[PDB]
């Protein structure tokens, strides 16, 4: 069977520019920097392991993402944070009941995040 | 501040396809259903694999396969058994410590041995 999660890998053209994204929106800890076979970084996010790898390689936008999680208290504090940075988010998206508040944005690589202030249960309890 | 991994949403094709797929390599527990064709609402599922909340939902494949990725962990003991078993399945692939393949909506896999905080060595 699966263990768990091990990390995730992006691909990104700019390396120091993503690097200072996720370390200012995620607080993320850099803990490895790359003789080396490519130019990648390793980050700490909230107990998840993140790979950063510099390429060409860009992925057309999609639903495709990772989702963190948040307290609902948060959803504001993250929305100035990202308003900040200038980074583009996603409008209000449609929901379900039982479906928490989630606030969407992208990199500068067409990857997607989500910050998700709901839970699992009450997703399934309704259901 | 940010207290962990919520989810990992992915888009496939075929919502059936994709099911047998998760439940037979990663032993995927689906734990909800949802969609109706007749009320224009998308098929969607959710999955717990290794306590990890996995949502599919059905739409268009990728357009092109790129080295971004998602990596579970197993054992080192076990590469050989899970490349046969993905072998079984048709899908494309790259006792090792790594191996990388494909589902049926080009997005890439990695079932890595041994832990990263391990791997820290270079």
């Amino acid at each position: 069977m699966i263990s768990g999660l091990s990390h995730i890998t992006l691909i990104v053209k700019d390396l120091n520019k993503t690097t200072a994204f996720l370390q200012n929106i995620f607080n993320a800890e850099e803990i490895y920097s790359s003789f080396s076979l490519s130019k990648e970084k390793f980050f700490l996010i909230a107990g998840l392991w993140i790979c950063i790898m510099e390429g060409d390689s860009l992925q057309e936008r999609t639903y495709n993402h990772i989702a963190f999680q948040i307290q609902s208290e948060e959803v504001d504090e993250y929305t100035e944070r990202i308003k900040a940075l200038g980074v583009e988010m996603k409008p209000e998206r449609p929901r379900v009941q039982g479906e928490g508040r989630s606030i969407y944005f992208y990199d500068f690589d067409n990857h997607l995040f989500e910050l998700h202030a709901g839970t699992l249960e009450e997703r399934l309890k309704r259901y």
